[PDB]
């Protein structure tokens, strides 16, 4: 019967239904905006888990236009959501073997120098100044350039297709297929001269061959360099945004951040569980099999979504859930989702927060939000929540 999402969101808040019913109802049937039939909504931290990462869920399922969907075009059958096992298990070992989370720490000295050069750029304009047009939007963007080696002079090929991918992108031409092509003949070339020469970025990782041994394809790893752009570009952009909105309404936290600089990594964990960056529910689950959850038994069949800042506010799980605390002793939030699709920039989702967040309170204490709170310009149509201005002043 009732239609999912249940409401327009506003700011960062939640819905005060999902608290009702992970009380009442946890497994809820729901309407989707676009497939046929209805799904099970999923709002506990425990079912969640479940539909997410055993293996009786298929992803793969959900590309059937039929398939109830939170967004309008059906899933591309070829995105790394919609992959199943063991081919999906094999991408995410061989990817995972460069993805190292010491080799995204290695990346830290740059990306500090890199957020440096940006707030410098943001100190020329002078305060007050959009933080999303000189920090949130480009920063993303140049630290995935610093991943995939590369060089600064292409760069602004990389701009240009991130923007163009996004939906509310301003250009939306019949050219952006134009755009798409040119680029995926550039990320060839650039696989073919790591393959000629080895380099030390993570596609000089992906192409190398020890030989007797288990690596991509050369056009696997193109589709790979891609996937990795522009799954890590929307979340990182608006989530920046969205942990300094945080910071700054209840400045008493960000004034907490400036007196010990160290808490910035527990306190990222934190914001991260607290914010629905998705405003939706997950992408869909269909089980293979007959699988049992809390409080009800999925048929095979049946499509499964999760949302996953609800599970973050479960009661059973964390005290004072609805609070923003940046002490907590344990925090096994599923901002990044979890099983088998954990996002594989987790780590470099965290690394490019952290460093955002210490930058600002080590380069402006007195940073505050110049805009009025009720004038803020909150992105609307979208799957994910951001501010689409956000002036501040130090
Ligand atoms: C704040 C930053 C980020 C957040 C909150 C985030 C969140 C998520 C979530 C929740 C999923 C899982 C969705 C599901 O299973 O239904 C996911 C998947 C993914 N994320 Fe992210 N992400 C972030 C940044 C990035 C970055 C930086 C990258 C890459 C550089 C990235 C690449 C991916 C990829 C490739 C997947 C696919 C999982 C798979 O099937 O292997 N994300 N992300
Ligand atoms: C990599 C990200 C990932 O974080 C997912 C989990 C974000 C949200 C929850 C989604 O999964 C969303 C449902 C996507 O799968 C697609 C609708 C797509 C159009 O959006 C997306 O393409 C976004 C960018 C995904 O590909």
């Amino acid at each position: 019967v009732p239609a999912y999402p249940f409401s327009l969101p506003h700011a960062l808040d939640l819905d005060p239904h999902y608290a009702e019913l992970r009380r009442d109802e946890p497994v809820s049937r729901v309407r989707l905006p676009y497939g046929e039939g209805t799904a099970w909504l999923v709002t506990r931290m425990s079912d969640a888990r479940i539909v997410l990462g055993d293996s009786r869920f298929s992803t793969a399922a959900a590309t059937d236009p039929a398939t109830p969907r939170m967004f309008p075009t059906p899933p591309e059958p070829d995105g790394v959501l919609a992959q199943d096992p063991p081919d999906h298990t094999r991408l995410r070992r061989l990817v995972g073997k460069a993805f190292t989370a010491r080799r995204v720490e290695e990346m830290r000295p740059r990306v500090r120098s890199l957020v440096d050069s940006l707030l410098d750029d943001m100190v020329a304009h002078g305060s007050p100044a959009d933080l999303v047009e000189f920090l949130a939007v480009p920063f993303p963007v140049a630290v995935i350039c610093e991943l995939l080696g590369v060089p600064l002079e292409d760069r602004d090929l990389f701009r240009t297709f991130s923007d163009a991918m996004l939906s509310s992108t301003r250009l939306t031409a019949a050219e952006i297929q134009r755009v798409q092509q040119d680029f995926m003949v550039y990320m060839d070339g650039l696989v073919a001269q790591r393959r000629d020469a080895p380099t030390e970025d993570l596609l000089g990782a992906l192409a190398l061959a020890t030989d007797n041994d288990d690596h991509l394809t050369k056009g696997e790893i193109v589709n790979m360099g891609v996937s990795l752009l522009i799954a890590g570009h929307e979340t990182s952009v608006n989530q920046i945004t969205n942990l300094v909105h945080l910071l700054l309404t209840e400045r008493k936290r960000y004034e907490s951040l400036v007196a010990d600089p160290a808490l910035v990594p527990a306190a990222v964990e934190e914001m991260l569980r607290y914010t629905p960056l998705v405003s939706a529910g997950s992408f869909v689950r269909v089980a293979t099999e007959d699988v049992e959850l809390s409080t009800v038994t999925v048929r095979a069949g049946e499509p499964c979504v999760v949302h996953f800042a609800s599970a973050n506010r479960d009661e059973e799980v964390f005290d004072h859930a609805d609070e923003l605390d940046f002490h907590r002793e344990r925090n096994p939030h599923i901002a990044f989702g979890h099983g088998a699709h954990h996002c594989i920039g987790a780590q470099l989702g965290r690394l490019e927060l952290q460093e955002a967040l210490s930058a600002l309170v080590r380069r402006f204490p007195t940073l505050d939000l110049a805009e009025p709170v009720a004038g803020l310009k909150w992105k609307q149509g979208m799957l994910i929540r951001g501010l689409e201005r956000q002036i501040v002043s130090w």
